[PDB]
């Protein structure tokens, strides 16, 4: 670069896009919206002196039906659109086979990067662990980094001869080959490894924070992140705020030197960092995220509801409205299946499923054990997504039903752990996404014991083993949810929730809805 010489750096991001390449039913986001906002971002920029690069923090599969059984083809060719430099591989490219994965980067015309994949017979990396690019005369290089949860919470089928290593060691290793090679001026990491309030991960892998503190100070300019579905704006020091509103500024995170940065989710929002460059030093000067045609509920005191822009509106690119039309007119003819039917309503209303036991709890539940062959089961009243109306069943109602492609996992365990399960379980409280939601589980809560238990209108026998099944998201942690992933009786099955309610819902149809009719079999005080 010219010594002394200030450069304009505009680092424009996503993540957790999940296969939201058209705008929702209300109009919001899309990808014809986003490629307006970016396109007027570089033309600002460009007539600045400045430069842009557009990264993603991955997960751009898993979440919308017309995407999904198109393994996000339009996602893939409308990010090329956009104008996408890089994306780090997220844990939801593993939701589809290796082979879709690699379709997926022959689609991409930008490449999806991961320095922390191998091969576990040869040592070889499955994919690039970085890219370079030249902006101005500056020379960029973006590691690619995915979550060493991933083998842990997909398939395990796909990774029989995969694994993930820790991507904070990876990163160190890639740092120091880069700045003992291509030499770059600037070092971005993509990340789908999640950002959580001073590092405290939980039950999940560690993530950002804990990867910026372990790196050398300021050794990376930027986090570009994912996975945890948050928009990075802070609160307080280590503290990101609680219920953010889009178009309020966005305080973004900074641990050892580095910038964490996220974009929520969906392409609600465009990231957007501007840096200035001199020197070797890397200073932000301005941090926001730009709502992509978000919209306010209002409810008048009549009742009466509308969608309101929060900003003013960004037209839809017709280029892209050309390229995606296509795709969203195949992804409905393929969504146009009869499943099943109902005689019906299966109740998965939020202010339902959160506060009460409910049939399409009983259902899902019902469709987990069937596959497993369990005696008992339980989930989070936050997976279950939507309701079933009376009626005929598309594919699409069970994919908005299971639209976050979690897995079936089962653990046989002892009456003892049983008891001291369900004990832990029958704690989470209503309002909550936590909230239970049982099947074949009788109980009666009080003073946080469990009296009258019974599995399958039966008591509980210590010395006997009993097959739970559960998702791969409550198994692993979630929700506090106690671990089940570690005990000797587990097993990771590796079936999609959305298949396995779909082919039960297939082999059981007409459902009777009075079979999953919850009777007070649990209740609380
Ligand atoms: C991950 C994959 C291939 C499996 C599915 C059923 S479970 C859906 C349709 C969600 N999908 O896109
Ligand atoms: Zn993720
Ligand atoms: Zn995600």
């Amino acid at each position: 670069y010219e010594q002394d010489k200030t450069y304009k750096i505009t680092v424009l991001h996503t993540n957790d896009h999940h296969g939201h390449f058209w705008r929702n039913e209300y109009g919001e986001y899309g990808l014809a919206a986003q490629k307006t906002l970016v396109d007027g971002i570089r033309k600002e920029v460009a007539a600045e002196g400045g430069s842009v690069l557009l990264l993603s923090g991955g997960d751009i599969n898993t979440g919308v039906p017309e995407s999904d059984l198109q393994d996000a083809e339009p996602d893939f060719r409308g990010m090329n659109l956009v104008g996408y430099d890089a994306m780090a591989i997220g844990n939801h490219e593993f939701d589809n086979p290796l082979t879709v994965l690699r379709q997926q980067e022959k689609w991409a015309k930008f490449p999806l990067l991961s320095a922390n994949i191998y091969q576990k017979s040869t040592g070889e990396r499955l994919f690039k662990p970085w890219a370079l690019f030249k902006r101005q005369d500056l020379k960029i290089a973006v590691i690619g980094l995915t979550t060493d949860d991933t083998a842990k919470i997909g398939n395990p089928e796909y990774f029989t001869d995969i694994e993930f290593r820790k991507p904070a060691d990876e990163a160190k290793l890639v740092i120091q080959e880069l700045q003992q090679t291509e030499k770059p001026d600037i070092i971005i990491a993509a990340t789908h490894m999640g950002h959580y309030d001073n590092g405290e991960h939980g039950s999940n892998a560690p993530g950002d924070v804990e990867m910026a503190r372990a790196l050398p100070a300021g050794s990376l300019a930027m986090i570009v992140g994912g996975h945890s579905q948050d928009p990075v704006c802070m609160a307080a020091e280590n503290k990101k705020q609680v219920d953010y509103v889009p178009g309020t500024p966005c305080k973004p995170d900074q641990q050892n030197g580095i910038w964490i940065v996220q974009a929520h989710e969906w392409g609600k929002y465009v990231g957007r960092a501007d840096f200035e460059f001199r020197n070797g030093e890397m200073k932000m000067v301005n941090y926001q995220l730009i709502p992509v045609n978000l919209k306010k509920k209002v409810t008048w005191e009549d009742g009466k509801s509308e969608r309101v822009l929060y900003t003013p509106e960004i037209a839809e690119n017709q280029q892209m409205i050309s390229l995606l039309s296509p795709f969203q007119n195949k992804g409905k003819a393929q969504l146009e299946v009869k499943i099943g039917e109902t005689n019906g309503r299966l109740e998965g209303d939020r202010d339902k499923v959160r506060f009460v036991q409910t049939n399409m709890g009983r259902l899902i539940l019902a469709a987990q054990m069937d596959r497993t062959g369990a005696d008992f089961a339980v989930m989070s009243g936050g997976g279950i997504r939507d309701s079933i109306e009376a009626g005929d069943i598309s594919y699409k109602n069970v994919l908005k039903v299971q639209p976050f492609g979690n897995v079936v996992v089962y653990a046989d365990m002892t009456g003892k752990e049983v008891i001291d399960y369900l004990t832990a379980v029958a704690q989470m409280k209503p309002d909550s996404g936590a909230y239970p939601q049982f099947a074949n589980v009788s109980f009666v809560a009080k003073d946080g014991k469990l009296n009258d238990l019974k599995i399958k209108g039966e008591p509980v026998d210590p010395a006997k083993t009993y097959r739970m099944a559960t998702l791969n998201f409550n198994a692993t942690g979630g929700d506090g949810y106690p671990r089940l992933d570690n005990k000797p009786g587990y097993v990771n099955t590796g079936f999609c929730d959305a298949e396995v309610l779909k082919a039960y819902i297939q082999k059981s149809s007409p459902l009777d809805v009075s079979v999953y009719e919850p009777k007070g079999e649990v209740s609380w005080q």
